[PDB]
């Protein structure tokens, strides 16, 4: 942009945390959360692991599924999804927090996606493939 900071690739999580919203009403088959695992190099199947009270499924693609809404009531539920690349002998850890995010702010600056899919819908793209019609 116009500041100059770093330029090295960072495979793994960005040392941050993700937040998934749940009905907190004991509803099972809850939505699926997706972590932003930074990719790089070529081919790197790593191992994943979950640790949430309810039922969760970490997919090698970097997606931990949220199932069962327990406890999720008097407080919030939080767990850590561990990652480990056997190729680069590296490992990462991202904290996902299941909590209610009743935010009214409707003006995203540089981070529209936020594992919420609540405000600012995402279904308005007619263009699907490449059509040649610029002329004639």
């Amino acid at each position: 942009e116009a500041s100059g900071e770093i330029a090295l690739c960072k495979t793994g999580f960005p040392e941050d945390v993700y937040s998934a919203v749940l009905p907190k009403d004991v509803h099972e088959g809850q939505p699926l959360l997706n972590v932003k695992f930074s990719n790089c190099n070529r081919k790197r199947k790593v191992q994943y692991e979950s640790s949430e009270p309810a039922d969760f499924k970490v997919d090698e693609d970097g997606t931990v599924y949220a199932v069962r809404s327990f406890p999720l009531t008097a407080e919030q539920a939080k767990f850590l999804i561990y990652a480990q690349d056997k190729e680069t002998q590296e490992k990462w850890q991202v904290a996902v927090n299941l909590s209610r995010e009743p935010t009214l702010t409707e003006e995203p600056m540089k981070e529209p996606h936020e594992i919420e899919e609540i405000v600012f819908p995402r279904q308005l793209a007619k263009h699907s493939g490449a059509l040649q019609r610029q002329k004639r």
